[PDB]
């Protein structure tokens, strides 16, 4: 029932059946997306009217894995993971998550030094890998159930990525 276009629709030689998938070759997205504007001419108007329909934030949410998660499940599912409301009835249901992510932020204000950061950061990135590859098996098997799960998760563990990024050295304890 939807006419309005996706981002898939956007990038027709990425996605020559037109649908939303998870595994995207990256390499063809940069080159068309690219191609694209090298074919935009002045006299043309440009795709979307708002920053959020644009070709720029369609090639920028389906590159990275988060976005392109969130956004695959607004199509697929028509849940929106991007709204606090939502995000939270799922992990209502799950304390034990919830806890975990709360104890790593309690681990980085305890670290001492960079060492200890970056073990810890490493230690993110391996769990980040580990979802974007669960989630591919979950969109190839239409385990959109446990896509929801896994997407929200993931979006605490880029919460945390940023953490890292942000640490210095020499807070004060007590």
């Amino acid at each position: 029932r939807r006419f309005t276009s996706t981002f898939y629709e956007l990038f027709p030689k990425t996605f020559p059946k037109k649908l939303p998938i998870w595994t995207i070759d990256q390499s063809r997205l940069r080159k068309e997306y690219r191609q694209l504007q090298a074919q935009h001419h002045p006299d043309m108007a440009q795709q979307g009217s708002e920053q959020s329909s644009t070709l720029n934030q369609a090639y920028h949410t389906l590159k990275d894995p988060l976005r392109r998660s969130q956004y695959m499940l607004k199509l697929l599912r028509n849940i929106d993971l991007t709204q606090e409301q939502t995000s939270n009835e799922v992990t209502t249901s799950d304390p034990q998550l919830l806890l975990k992510v709360l104890d790593i932020h309690d681990e980085l204000s305890q670290m001492d030094d960079e060492a200890g950061v970056k073990l810890l950061e490493k230690q993110n990135k391996e769990r980040i890998q580990d979802i974007e590859a669960q989630l591919g098996q979950c969109y190839n098997d239409k385990d959109y159930a446990a896509a929801v799960k896994l997407t929200v998760e993931l979006k605490y563990w880029y919460n945390l990525a940023k953490a890292f990024k942000d640490w210095a050295p020499g807070k004060q304890l007590e």
